[PDB]
């Protein structure tokens, strides 16, 4: 079996032919600065993956394509397993852009043009939130007017849930050990960034919420805020309730906060004695030493944490900002193998820390294409 | 001796003492309820109704060497937080600064405004919750958004219950005969409100309240973290003004919006009777509980010792259960018996066994502010 792998974001759209039996990679890539000239469109950008694949030797005739898999972020109560797509589906995905406004109206653009590229291959859905559908009901719960809640279907979805997913399979897999042995906390430090706690393969916590706004810091989004700043600056600073929802979204962050692009820029920031950016770090880093403690403490005994996605794979000084000075909570990182060069599953722990610290790479692609299979 | 009135003016309650700060001593204590309509329709009617209740319990103030007027201020914003004598320009700061502590900061206002007509001759004083909070790290302060309009408009993380937390994390280090400067500590007070601080060797470095008291711990009818998204969806679909939202974030949530429970007492017996919804609520408080428990044992590094505090803390053992069982692998053990035996004294109930060691440590918060009184 053969599937196309898609996911479209905002700014860039990535792809992959994949078999999912085997997991060999045909093909991948990366179509980038959607808006340009060149690929002004998500449309364009689709196309050019394709004259990509084509340049390569690939021709998606020839190939046995079974399906094409598709990032979707948010389907709320009605859609969260691998889906077939129709109009219900992008309909529902539609209505529910405002509650993931950075991410679902890209990946229905790419939908769009990709069953308009393909329109006799199924076009599967991989849903963010999948993972967290279980999630036990006090952690899911917010603490506000019960009726309210359940009339508009408020709680904690949770997103990433393919890397988290992925990662928590693969660390177990590295470990050799059984996964539902296993307690683990999986820190996904990308664009997004979130955490989640992992019991026996399960999933009982995670940082996002409703939607991809709370928790960790991440790139231009805030994470946890007190709610009352948002009251603040709508009743004082006149600012409208869509306003402080896009500067919460996009001017907030490392890059609100601390003047970077992205990560390593803001390194790099920082090693130029840019004192913004050093404190946006040290708001990272602390915020993310808080998520570590409070899963430790949701899971009581802490066998594993990954660390995954951009950041986590790449940036050796947050992981090491990260746990340092954790000795008492059983936690010893060995800096010559967290410095190492490496783009490996691996581990970053000294023999005697009590609890493993390990690098386990995510695999977006590879995860859609498999929960392609059989839908 | 000495003798200062605290005054201490909730959205519906007064509290009223008159105490000697320096042997501790209460001349009396009490609290008027229910204020907002019938016999008290106001704060001012409370105190009144409070100077009633001291003279029918033999309490002349005129007789007494009162010092001073103590009242608690949740917010002072930037200007006013150490103890500070009352003037207008510090009324008028407070009001400014009420709709961030929309339960607090009015009341306490009109308390002021009536103790100052009854007591006129005398220095009133303002204690702040945020005080002990004043100098958090920036790391622990700084909310990741937009710098120039944080700068701009004022905001970060102020902290509140900051009385409470400066004197348990105090009273735990005399309790335990170690100086202050050695311990990282831990205090969860736990009351209608609730928050939890993290203290190394004394000072602050994080707490759970933010630029206002609806950050945090699940509360009494405070709803504390919430995804920000869903402010934006109660909003945009549900059509709530942004004003409803926060009331009912701070008035209808929390053990009440989700448990039903008026209060922690009716909400234990609820779940006792079998109530599903009261049960979840108490575990979505222990789990939120449990979250910042092992959050700021992050941030210390190494925790000493974690104290409980407030009328939740302070009462309910299964709430100190929940909040640490299974938390061995972190140090902490539990002691049950000592946890279950009743008792209103600093006390351990944590096993010898338990690398960290927990307390219980009652602050009496009337008492707390009267002390601050002195040298003002
Ligand atoms: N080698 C690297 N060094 C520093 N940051 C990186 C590196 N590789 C990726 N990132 C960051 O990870 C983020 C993207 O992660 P993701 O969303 O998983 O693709 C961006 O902020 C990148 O700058
Ligand atoms: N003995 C007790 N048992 C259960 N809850 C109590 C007890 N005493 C006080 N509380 C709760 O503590 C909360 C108020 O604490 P505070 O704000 O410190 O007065 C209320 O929910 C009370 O019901």
């Amino acid at each position: 079996v053969t599937v196309l792998v898609v996911n479209s974001g905002s700014s860039s759209l990535k792809y992959a032919v994949v078999r999912p039996a085997s997991g060999e990679f045909l093909a991948d890539g990366i179509i980038e600065e959607i808006g340009s000239g060149a690929v002004p469109d998500h449309d364009a950008a689709l196309r050019a993956a394709f004259d990509e694949l084509a340049a390569a030797g690939l021709h998606l005739e020839d190939l046995d394509l079974k399906a094409v898999g598709h990032r979707m972020v948010h389907g709320g109560k009605t859609f969260y397993k691998p889906s077939v797509v129709d109009d219900e589906l992008i309909a529902k995905a539609r209505e529910l852009s405002p509650l993931a406004p950075l991410h679902n109206p890209p990946a229905i653009k790419g939908i769009e043009v990709a069953r308009k590229l393909l329109p006799d291959l199924p076009h599967i859905a991989v849903f963010d939130t999948a993972f967290f559908h279980d999630l036990p009901a006090p952690a899911s719960t917010y603490a506000i007017d019960r009726e309210l809640a359940e009339t508009w279907h408020i709680k904690r979805y949770g997103f990433h849930g393919t890397s988290h997913e992925y990662v928590s399979q693969q660390a177990a897999i590295f470990l050799d050990r059984p996964l539902e042995s296993l307690n683990q906390i999986v820190l996904h430090l990308g664009n997004g960034a979130s955490a989640s706690a992992v019991a026996g393969g399960k999933a009982v916590d995670t940082s996002m919420g409703l939607t991809p706004m709370e928790g960790l810091v991440m790139g231009t989004r805030s994470g946890d805020i007190d709610p009352g700043v948002i009251m603040y600056l709508w009743r004082t600073a006149g600012m409208s309730v869509d306003d402080i929802e896009s500067m919460l979204n996009r001017r907030s962050g490392v890059l609100g906060l601390g003047g970077a692009s992205d990560f390593r820029k803001l390194r790099e920031l920082i090693e130029s004695g840019d004192e913004h950016a050093k404190l946006a770090y040290d708001v990272y880093i602390h915020r993310l030493r808080k998520y570590i403690g409070a899963y430790m403490a949701v899971l009581g005994r802490t066998d594993v944490i990954s660390f995954t996605a951009g950041v986590g794979e790449n940036v050796p000084p947050v992981r090491r900002d990260a746990l340092a000075g954790l000795g008492g909570l059983g936690i010893e990182i060995d800096d010559a193998l967290n410095s190492a060069k490496s783009d490996e599953p691996r581990l970053i722990s000294t023999p005697d820390s009590r609890v493993t610290v390990l690098v386990v790479p995510t695999n977006e692609e590879l995860a859609i294409a498999r929960a392609c299979v059989g839908v």
